[PDB]
């Protein structure tokens, strides 16, 4: 979504959704998508 434009909530968000994670691991792990589709 957009809650700062990249970076809402949770101190490891998706900086290509806007999305919060409690884990640096989980960004990642949903950043996985963002590689190849
Ligand atoms: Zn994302």
């Amino acid at each position: 979504g957009s809650t700062r434009g990249s970076t809402g909530i949770k101190p490891f968000q998706c900086p290509d959704c806007d999305r919060s994670f409690s884990r640096s691991d989980h960004l990642a792990l949903h950043r996985k998508r963002h590689m190849l589709v």
